[PDB]
């Protein structure tokens, strides 16, 4: 898998893929990589294009846990992947919660990030 370097030029080219849909700044968008989370519709739903880019979706606009531990397996430093894998098995209920897309990915993104911050990245 991806050195943290190569990690990082593949976020970045994610966020420029979607931020320009969405009406979110580089304030919220580089304190989102970092771990904060502003309540703002836009940036909620630029989450769900990231994870849609990423491969984490499925076609009815959940989380598909069982590809996005694929993923991390496939992308992540080996030092973030299984501190990632666990962080999504403990968060797999927050979706449930939630009927709206945007927050679905919103909120379990906050989930893994209060899981462990110094491992936690966004695009
Ligand atoms: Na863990």
């Amino acid at each position: 898998a991806m050195t943290r370097k190569q990690l990082i030029n593949s976020m970045d080219m994610m966020r420029s893929a979607c931020a320009p849909k969405f009406k979110v700044s580089t304030e919220m968008l580089d304190n989102l990589r970092g771990g904060i989370f502003a309540e703002d519709r836009e940036l909620k739903c630029y989450t769900m294009c990231i994870a849609q880019m990423a491969g984490t979706m499925n076609k009815k606009g959940e989380i598909n846990v069982q590809k996005t531990l694929a993923q991390m397996d496939a992308m992540l430093p080996p030092d973030m992947r299984d501190k990632a894998k666990e962080a999504i098995h403990s968060c797999r209920d927050v979706q449930g919660r939630y009927k709206d897309s945007c927050d679905k990915t919103f909120y379990s993104t906050k989930c893994l990030a209060e899981y462990d911050r110094d491992v936690f990245l966004f695009p």
